[PDB]
C-alpha cells in the first residue's frame, strides 16, 4: 500500500543518514564548492601524494594504518582501510532493513558477503566525477589521471569504477533514492549458497515497489528510470567479477599482499 | 488536559502492539493456559534442548543456528541473535513516541544505544515466570533450572534477569502501562554524550505525566505505584551494569567468536 511504501522509503533514508557520514549531498556540496569550512587537497602525482600524507603536520593519524612500501601498493593499501570502514557502515545499515535480522543467520552472512562490494561501487560513484574521487572524509581529491597512471594492475583497478560512476551519476539519483536501491541490492535472493530464498525475495519485492514509487514521485519527468536503474545492477556485477580477476593478478605479480582479514573473509570462496 | 494524556497513553499502547507481536497478555496466557491448545516445547535439560533443536529442524531452517559448538555457547549466541532482533522492534516503537523523530539524529541514536538493554530486560520479564522464559516467539519454554545448570560463566547470566522479573512481575503491569514505561526509559536525558538534554527531559516529563495518570486510573488500589516503578528504573540500570561487566569476562576469557557486529559497537562507555 502507498502509505506503507512511502513509510518504508522514509525509514531507509533516515537510517541511511545514520549509517553513512559522507552522503552524496555532502560529497557534491564539497565537490562543487558549496561547502563553507575547508577545500580539499588534490593529489595529481608523486610529489602531491608525498605532500598529501605530509599534510600530517597540521593534520593527525589519518584513521588508516602505517606504510613501508611504494606509491602503487600504498594507494591500494589506503583503499583497503576505507573499504573495511564502508563494509562496517553497510552492515550497520543492512541491520535496519525491515526483516533482515529475522532471516537465518547464514543467509544474513551470505547476503552481506555478496552485496557489500556492489554497494561500495554504487556509493563510491557519489564521491566521484569525471576528473577524480573524494578521499579521506572529503579532505582530499585524487585525480582520475593519477590513478589511471599507476603501474599495470593497480592502474587497472581504478578506471572501470570511474567509467561506471560517470554513467550512474547521469541518472541523478539522490540519497533518498540510493537508500532504497542499496537495500534492493542487499536483499538479492540469487546469491550463491542461500538456504531460504523466498523470504529474501518477498522482502526484495516489497523494496522494489517502494523504489518504484520513490522514482515516480522524486523523478516524474525521468522516463523508465526504475528499469534504467535496475539495468545498472549488471554494470555492478561485472565490476565485481572484473575486480576479483584483478585480485588474482595481485597474488601473482606482487610480493606479500594478504588483504585485511575481513576482506579475506569476504573474498574467501566468492562467486 | 487529562484527556490529552489518555490519548498519548492510547497512542503509545497501539504502537507498542504493532512493534511487539508477543505481548504480555499473550505471553501470560501461554505461561498459564488460556484456551489450552498449542503448548510450547519445554526445554528442561541438555537432552530436551537437542530434542527441541532438531524439532525446529524436523520442519526446516530459519535459525539462530544448529549443532556446531558447545551448548552453553550456542544458548548465549542464540540470546544475542534474539537481542539484535529486539533492538529493531524497539527502534521502530521509538519513532512513534512523540517528539522523538524531531530530535537531533545523533541524540536519537545515543538514546537507543543506551536505552535498549534496559528495555530488553523489562520486556523479557513479560516472558518469564519464576521457573522459565518463553523463547522463539513463544514456541519454546526454557527452564530457569536448566539455564542455571550451564557451566560457570554462562550459568550465571540469565539468573539476575529472573530475580528482577519476579520482583517486577509482582507489580502486575499490563501492556498499556509498559508501553508508557518503556517510552520514559528511552527518553532519559542523562545518557552519556547527549547534545541537547533539555528537549529530551521535556518529552520525558510529558511521558511521566501520562504514566502517572495511567497507573492512578488502571491501578487505583496500588498506593504509590508510580514511585515504585521509577525505583525499578534503578534496579534496571544495575542489571545492565552487571550484564555489561559479564560481557567483559566472556570477551577476555572465552575462545569462541561468532558474535553480532551491532551489540559490540554499543558497549562504549556503558553502565
Ligand atoms: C572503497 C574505497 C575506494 C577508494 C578509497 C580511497 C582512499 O580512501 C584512500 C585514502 C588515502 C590514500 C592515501 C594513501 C597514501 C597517501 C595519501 C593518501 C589512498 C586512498 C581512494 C580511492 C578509492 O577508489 C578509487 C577506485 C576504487 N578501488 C580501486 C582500488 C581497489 C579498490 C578496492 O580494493 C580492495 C582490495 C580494498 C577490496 O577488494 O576491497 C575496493 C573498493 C574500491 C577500490
Amino acid at each position: 500500500e502507498s502509505a506503507d511504501l512511502r513509510a518504508l522509503a522514509k525509514h531507509l533514508y533516515d537510517s541511511y543518514i545514520k549509517s553513512f557520514p559522507l552522503t552524496k549531498a555532502k560529497a557534491r556540496a564539497i565537490l562543487t564548492g558549496k561547502t563553507t569550512d575547508k577545500s580539499p587537497f588534490v593529489i595529481y602525482d608523486m610529489n602531491s601524494l608525498m605532500m598529501g600524507e605530509d599534510k600530517i603536520k597540521f593534520k593527525h593519524i589519518t584513521p588508516l594504518q602505517e606504510q613501508s612500501k611504494e606509491v602503487a601498493i600504498r594507494i591500494f593499501q589506503g583503499c583497503q582501510f576505507r573499504s573495511v570502514e564502508a563494509v562496517q557502515e553497510i552492515t550497520e545499515y543492512a541491520k535496519s532493513i525491515p526483516g533482515f535480522v529475522n532471516l537465518d543467520l547464514n543467509d544474513q552472512v551470505t547476503l552481506l558477503k555478496y552485496g557489500v562490494h556492489e554497494i561500495i561501487y554504487t556509493m563510491l560513484a557519489s564521491l566521484m566525477n569525471k576528473d577524480g574521487v573524494l578521499i579521506s572524509e572529503g579532505q582530499g581529491f585524487m585525480t582520475r589521471e593519477f590513478l589511471k597512471s599507476l603501474r599495470k594492475p593497480f592502474g587497472d583497478f581504478m578506471e572501470p569504477k570511474f567509467e561506471f560512476a560517470v554513467k550512474f551519476n547521469a541518472l541523478e539519483l539522490d540519497d533518498s533514492d540510493l537508500a532504497i536501491f542499496i537495500a534492493v541490492i542487499i536483499l538479492s535472493g540469487d546469491r550463491p549458497g542461500l538456504l531460504n530464498v523466498k523470504p529474501i525475495e518477498d522482502i526484495q519485492d516489497n523494496l522494489l515497489q517502494a523504489l518504484e514509487l520513490q522514482l515516480k514521485l522524486n523523478h516524474p519527468e525521468s522516463s523508465q528510470l526504475f528499469a534504467k536503474l535496475l539495468q545498472k545492477m549488471t554494470d555492478l556485477r561485472q565490476i565485481v567479477t572484473e575486480h576479483v580477476q584483478l585480485l588474482q593478478v595481485i597474488k601473482k605479480t606482487e610480493t606479500d599482499m594478504s588483504l585485511h582479514p575481513l576482506l579475506q573473509e569476504i573474498y574467501k570462496d566468492l562467486y
